[PDB]
C-alpha cells in the first residue's frame, strides 16, 4: 500500500509541480498590472499638472 | 551704511527666492527622467520573459 502511495504521490507531484507555475503567473501578472498602471497613475498625475 | 545693508539684503532676498524654485523644477525633472525609464526598463524585464 506503501508502494502505492509513493505512486500516487509521484502523480500528485507533477501535478504540484506543474500547479506552481501557475500560481505566480497570475501572481506575476498581478504585479504586471500594477506596474503598468502606475505608469498610468503617474500619467494621470501628469495630465493634471499639464492642467496646472 | 547699516540702512544700504538692508537694502543690499532686499535686493539679494528677491533673487534668492527665485532660485529656489528653479532648482527644485530641475530636481523635479532628474525624478521625471529616472520614473519614466525604470517603466521602460521594466517593460522591457517584461518582454524577456515573454520570449521565454
Amino acid at each position: 500500500l506503501f508502494e502505492d502511495m509513493g505512486r500516487l504521490l509521484r502523480s500528485e507531484l507533477d501535478r504540484f509541480e506543474r500547479e506552481k507555475v501557475e500560481d505566480f503567473k497570475s501572481g506575476v501578472e498581478t504585479f504586471l498590472e500594477s506596474a503598468v498602471e502606475a505608469q498610468k497613475e503617474l500619467i494621470e498625475k501628469w495630465e493634471t499638472f499639464l492642467m496646472q
